[PDB]
């Protein structure tokens, strides 16, 4: 079996990409954030308290005729933006671009925090790291991918993420007409329960390439691309009046600056990330201070390859017995 599904940007910054989900029988369908740097499927639901639902599409299990409560079972989960949502899980059937998984783990919020509430756009998350990360008490659940993995025509998702525009994810198959040149492989360590892989080096924009090893997190999940101090200062440094600014929470630059490209290496290869996708826009609104989309990892502890970073390129997201990650330029 193969899936497709279009994901779209929330809003005009990219800020993350919704998917359509179908979710029980009759089929409910919830725009769902696909994030590989988790393993839960939540969702908005019925049982989520009413105060904390502002627009957003819920799941009622009571509706769908195969949905089970799986019984005793919990979860509760926190992110590293400092978001959380808990409740309890039921068993359903999902669906993700004509793949079908039955009897997935569907995490039904009880309670969700204010930044999931403020965003009428995303209805829950859908999961794509490693299943040992997933929450649900005292019986761990297995991800969409993990449940879907057997069924696939190849053991493999692809995340093709737009520019201001909508892109892809695909289920089981690598589109071939999806990017250019080759796709190179890079190692993934499972250690930490996420597509970790070491990026070989960087480029600021025409400048030299530095080879040096950035160890980090492919995460569709996270909006931006977070690295080491040196690696984003060398960046910043080239964009005149660029500062890091503690009031706002990182680096801010004049809004009529023209970004230069960030290159990150994936083995000898180079993805570019154009200077436009690192533009976040004003910090406040009508601000001519604007929001940097290379932000520094120092005090979160991982590097991460957010969105600003994967949508540069073509992703496979390689689940054989020995997880791996390839990258294309498109
Ligand atoms: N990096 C995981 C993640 C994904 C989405 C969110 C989110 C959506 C609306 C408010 O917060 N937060 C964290």
């Amino acid at each position: 079996s193969t899936g497709s599904a279009t994901t779209t940007p929330i809003d005009s910054l990219d800020d993350a990409y919704i998917t359509p989900v179908q979710i029980g029988t009759p089929a409910q369908t919830l725009n769902l954030d696909f994030d590989t740097g988790s393993s839960d499927l939540w969702v908005f639901s019925s049982e989520t308290t009413a105060s904390e639902v502002d627009g957003q599409t819920i799941y009622t299990p009571s509706k769908s005729t195969t949905a089970k409560l799986l019984s005793g079972a919990t979860w509760s989960i926190s992110y590293g933006d400092g978001s959380s949502s808990s409740g309890d899980v039921y068993t359903d059937t999902v669906s993700v671009g004509g793949l079908t998984v039955t009897g997935q783990a569907v995490e039904s919020a009880k309670k969700v925090s204010s930044s999931f509430t403020e965003d009428s756009t995303i209805d829950g998350l859908l999961g794509l790291a490693f299943s040992t990360l997933n929450t649900v008490s005292p019986t761990q659940q297995k991800t969409f991918f993990d449940n879907a993995k057997a069924s696939l025509d190849s053991p493999v998702f692809t995340a093709d993420l737009g520019y201001h525009a909508p892109g892809t994810y695909n289920f089981g198959f690598i589109d071939t007409t999806a990017y250019t040149g080759s796709i190179t492989y890079t190692a993934v360590s499972t250690k930490q329960g996420f597509w970790e892989w070491t990026s070989t080096g960087y480029a600021v924009g025409s400048g030299t390439f530095k080879s040096t090893s950035i160890d980090g997190i492919a995460d569709t999940g996270t909006t931006l691309l977070y690295l080491p101090a040196t690696v984003v200062s060398a960046y910043w440094a080239q964009v005149s009046g660029a500062k890091s600014s503690s009031s706002v929470g990182g680096y801010v630059f004049p809004c009529s600056a023209t970004l230069p490209s960030f290159t990150f290496g994936v083995g000898s290869a180079r993805i570019v990330i154009p200077g436009d996708y690192i533009d976040f826009g004003p910090i406040s609104t009508g601000s001519s201070s604007c929001f940097g989309g290379i932000q520094s990892s120092a005090g979160i502890g991982i590097n991460i390859f957010g969105d600003v970073a994967l949508k540069a390129a073509f992703v496979v997201f390689n689940g054989a017995t020995t997880p791996t990650l390839g990258f294309a330029s498109k």
